[PDB]
């Protein structure tokens, strides 16, 4: 009947219809001819319509839709655009947009927490040194000695004919990856390029597998400046296994704070090129992807050898067994150290609760199935059996190309 | 126009040009992706699908634009112009069947696509005859545990009349008996088909692993019930390589995965009954069939036997039991000398298939959500591989349940 996508859960037999997708003003990469769902990378008039839409979202969310203050704010926005080509958000408009951008993020499984975000307003920042102060404050607040708190710091928006604020690092905490004489990599192969950029800009590098990178921070029309994070600020967790005693001997570790720093936060047509945001980890991020991806730390074989598994044949499931233990090491070590973490079962249960909340509140929830389903034990989690509709809503976080 | 397709593990890139051959729209639009949805929500027409297919066939035998190609195009035209339909030659049917498998985006086993035994059952005129054909197929495919891909093709759909149909979703399925207490003994996925069998006269067993009888339907007739001779249905008792108590769970599975409810479309003609079989990938049994909450749902039972801490999600007791259940499937099939493939071997060979199809055809339609296995996703190479999904013809299609 209903003229909207029907959405089914195949575990429970239950059906909903996504009406929220009607609100989408931006096209994805799919067409009736072909689905491109699995691809990782997909003027005054334009801005004004995006701005009007954002302001309407803001006044709806406070239930003052159509009211005098709403119409006056609309008028204020177009007058400002009419005379400068841009406009500026009020403090509470920014807080709302930031939460909404997180709420709208299709690839994030942690969205049950969306209303609980500390928005640090840093739109007064005017130097790379001050970005560093702001960032250090973010890290201290967010880390909270292991009791992690979601946060985002917002630096000044893109301006006509003026350079961007950029953090060059993809996260505020990353391990160095050192290209070796034998072609191999010591540390994190993901970070080879950023490591080499740091050295070029005068960083004296280490030679470990877990050297915390410095930050490369760029203020408008300036070369980026290098800043070392004081080690007492970067909380890390040494990895041990609850029953396999040798696991600690591997000297594996990971940091507490997952903090994305290279994404663009778009709100009502305004673009915040530097707006680092953080939460807490889902255990599979560390245990499965970071430690077991072949193009990352690639430790599966080492761990299976320690576990004395038959690594010569696929059908011993040595890969699956070792990956489980590594993931269990991640959970146990964070729990022991009292650093917030969530396992993939609890995270996905909570995402299902979030889907239900959003069905009631907005009549849908944009979600990217391939990213929501965890990289181990997929169908053991409830999200695997849940159909999802993926579409772009604004405010949004958006990928941006590296500035170098 | 042509999408770039990247492997994120290796950094390699291709471009899919094959997708331009799609003539059938899927469920997505620029406004929203519906790629995760399980189901989709005239003379000149048939003639053009028929032409294109015949063109595909003569192309495949490198006789494109020859005399035989010309005269065959004319036969099809002449037949459609007079009767509103036409008929395939056996070799064309064989080609079209292999192509529908090749073109199937949810299938991880497509490296095998050229190795398919095709039984022509288009001279079938009764449920009885359907049954004999089905028994031949099973015996052939099973081959004492050395499984061989096969398909049997029953008579095409005709505008005048009802369809030949196999009511069962697979040739071999375990019954699900709805109990007094609303629980299900056996397989919850097969409650409805079990009740239909009983209603049409089947005396039911009471076990967890009772092989269902077949309900076969010839055009515009009530379906008929046929019991498969137990000697034809190969089964594998499940035991564990080290965990001695597992064998006592009394668990088992059938050797032969044989889809019997899909429609095969070739050159515009529709084959409403066309059962096909290969061999299992171990996650289908070990993860989905035994571990789904709405299936046999044995996870907790296994975890408790393993004496795991089931009180909390963070002990990863589900992940651990799931791995052992999969191991037990692999080991038991190996022990019983019945063909099986694990999810690492299958996805590695699927990657090879992708490369083969890239050179052969300029692409390969693939549904990522179905190609990536249900456990240990990112541990297989397919996780890190971008995929383009689209509908090519010949094709297997979903069709409504006949009741
Ligand atoms: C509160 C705890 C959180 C958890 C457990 C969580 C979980 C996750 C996970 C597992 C992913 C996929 C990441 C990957 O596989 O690389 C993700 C993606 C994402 N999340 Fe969260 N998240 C949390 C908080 C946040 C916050 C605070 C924000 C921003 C305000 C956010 C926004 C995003 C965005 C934009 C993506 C997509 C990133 C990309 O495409 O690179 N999440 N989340
Ligand atoms: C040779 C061994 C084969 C293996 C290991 C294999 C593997 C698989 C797997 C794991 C699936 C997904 C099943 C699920 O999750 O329900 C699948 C789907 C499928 N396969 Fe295969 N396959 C094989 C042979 C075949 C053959 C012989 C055909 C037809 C001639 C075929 C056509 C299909 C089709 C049409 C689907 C999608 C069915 C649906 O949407 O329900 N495959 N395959
Ligand atoms: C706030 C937050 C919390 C959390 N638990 N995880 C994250 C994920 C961070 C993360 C880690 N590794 C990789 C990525 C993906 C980076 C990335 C790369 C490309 C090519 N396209 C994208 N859209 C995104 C993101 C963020
Ligand atoms: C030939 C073959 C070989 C193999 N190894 N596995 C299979 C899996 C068959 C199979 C088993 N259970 C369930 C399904 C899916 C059934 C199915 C159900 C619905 C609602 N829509 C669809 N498109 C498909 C398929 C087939
Ligand atoms: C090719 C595929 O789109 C890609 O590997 C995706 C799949 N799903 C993912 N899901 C999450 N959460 N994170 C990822 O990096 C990926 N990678
Ligand atoms: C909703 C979701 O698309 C659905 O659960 C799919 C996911 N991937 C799958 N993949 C395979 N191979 N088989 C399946 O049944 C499913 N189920
Ligand atoms: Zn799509």
């Amino acid at each position: 009947g209903p003229k909207f996508p029907r959405v089914k859960n195949w575990e429970l037999g239950s059906i909903t219809y996504d009406t929220l997708c009607a609100q989408s003003q931006q096209d994805g990469p799919c067409t009736p001819r072909r689905c491109l769902g699995s691809l990782v990378l997909p003027p005054a008039e334009q801005l004004l319509s995006q701005a009007r839409d954002f302001i309407n979202q803001y006044y709806s969310s406070i239930k003052r839709s159509g009211s005098q203050a709403h119409e006056e704010r609309l008028q204020e926005v177009e007058a400002e655009v009419a005379s400068t080509g841009t406009y500026h958000l009020r403090e509470s408009e920014l807080v709302f947009g930031a939460k909404q951008a997180w709420r709208n993020a299709p690839r994030c499984v942690g969205r049950i927490q969306w209303g609980k975000l500390q928005v640090f307003d840093a739109r007064d920042c005017s130097s790379a040194q001050e970005m560093f102060t702001y960032i250090c404050n973010h890290i201290k607040y967010a880390t909270n000695r292991g009791n992690l708190r979601s946060a985002i710091t917002v630096f000044p928006q893109r301006a006509p004919g003026r350079g961007d604020f950029r953090i060059w690092n993809s996260q505020l905490v990353r391990y160095a990856g050192y290209r070796q004489q034998d072609g191999s990599v010591r540390g994190d192969p993901a970070n080879v390029e950023i490591t080499e950029l740091c050295i070029q800009h005068g960083w004296t590098p280490g030679n470990g597998r877990f050297d915390v990178l410095p930050l490369l921070l760029q203020a408008p029309d300036e070369a980026p400046e290098l800043f070392v994070l004081p080690p007492e600020l970067v909380l890390e967790v040494p990895l041990e296994h609850p029953t396999l005693e040798w696991f600690a001997a591997l000297g594996l570790r990971w940091y507490a704070l997952p903090a994305v720093s290279n994404m663009l936060l778009e709100i009502g047509g305004l673009e915040f090129s530097a707006a680092p945001f953080s939460g807490w980890y889902m255990s599979t991020e560390i245990g499965t992807r970071n430690l077991c991806d072949p193009h990352r730390y690639n430790i599966l074989e080492d761990v299976a050898v320690c576990m004395d598994l038959d690594t010569r044949t696929t059908s011993s499931l040595w890969k699956d067994k070792a990956a489980v233990e590594i993931n269990l090491a991640v959970l146990h070590s964070f729990q022991l150290a009292k650093v917030t973490i969530v396992d993939h079962h609890a995270a996905t249960v909570s995402f299902m609760k979030h889907l239900d909340n959003e069905q009631k509140a907005r009549g849908g929830c944009p979600a990217d199935w391939a990213w929501i389903v965890p990289p181990i034990s997929g169908s053991l989690t409830p999200v695997f059996h849940q159909e999802m509709v993926n579409y772009i809503l604004s405010p949004a976080f958006r990928y941006q190309p590296d500035p170098w």
